[PDB]
């Protein structure tokens, strides 16, 4: 799944995730959100199961973006946790957590949760 | 917060998170879980807001562990999303998502959610 | 949206949610899961925004099932939190949390998270 | 655990949850949030495992509040999913999802996640 995961992916929001999967389990790349307080590409890094089970199971992985780049700083970070599923209709199915920096008093309202599905087309 | 975040952290479960925060927003290190299908240290990587707001707000960050190392392969990955809060009682308050690789039929039961609080003591 | 929400709904897993929305914000009904340690119908109760905003916004709602009925007891409960979106292709888009009773030592692994989309067909 | 759960509970934010646990698995009561766009008491309803396991395990439960009452309408609903743990230091440990009604374009940012711990004191 180094081969399967490496490449450009697109989610339901029209965001673009460009990733390289290394031999040893690393994920590196860039993320460009179609939504939110984001412009242009942001660094991402993560990890994946480089020796998944061979039984029709997905490959577990995750990655982070901090929403700071040369253009904007949204004082926030998203992590996506999910699985890669190969085949003609390959997919990365994820759930995500977006934490903003907050005061202590507002920490209860720090974190959004959602779900993104990535495909190799659209 | 490069200074504040770099170091060894411990959560409520007795897990140990050893991290280096780079100038440019990178997080690198190792994680050792006190629980679950885990032994010894696992690579982690992540990202943080390297220019947080200066208003008493936390610093947003996140990181991933894939639960594969030389000892075990748990076909799973956790991402932690949270904020660093500095001061005499510094803390990293997180929520996490642990995805296992699953068959398609079992993908509904792929993902655990929880919350870990890291301190510099215990 | 009393009218819109009341009725039979079906999710992507093939589960069936039969609900009545009361004037005053109550949700009552039954749930039958196509997956998991479940058989036949389980009681549900919940709440919805009975005076939503009139601006194209969804209607917030939520409900709970405890997975005990006359046939089985799965020592667990799911809550769905989401929004109803009306129109020709009405939908209830949710995220859910399924907590199992656990020992204290296993409480870290108590809670699954996922997402279900309900429609009036299938 | 009808006996154990029925009563007044307080969380880390200073919110108050007043609940009655019925024989048959129902939860009914009121919730008053110390934070957010909330004033005074809101109806809640939910469900619990009325025949939990007898092995030191918690009792699974959940409940919903829609944030509409006679004073305010926050176009939102929270569900708490968790477990009751009895004994001298009884607790209800929960994770929650707060969904707001949103436009379709903003549905990605509809849902907050967090965690509340309820005790019988404070």
């Amino acid at each position: 799944d180094e081969a399967g995961i490496t490449g450009t992916w697109y989610n339901q929001l029209g965001s673009t995730f460009i990733v390289t999967a290394g031999a040893d389990g690393a994920l590196t790349g860039t993320y460009e959100s179609a939504v939110g307080n984001a412009e242009s590409r942001y660094v991402l890094t993560g990890r994946y199961d480089s020796a998944p089970a061979t039984d029709g199971s997905g490959t577990a992985l995750g990655w982070t973006v901090a929403w700071k780049n040369n253009y904007r700083n949204a004082h926030s970070a998203t992590t996506w946790s999910g699985q890669y599923v190969g085949g003609a209709e390959a997919r990365i199915n994820t759930q995500w957590l977006l934490t903003s920096g907050t005061t202590e008093a507002n920490a209860w309202k720090s974190t959004l949760v959602g779900h993104d599905t990535f495909t190799k087309v659209k």
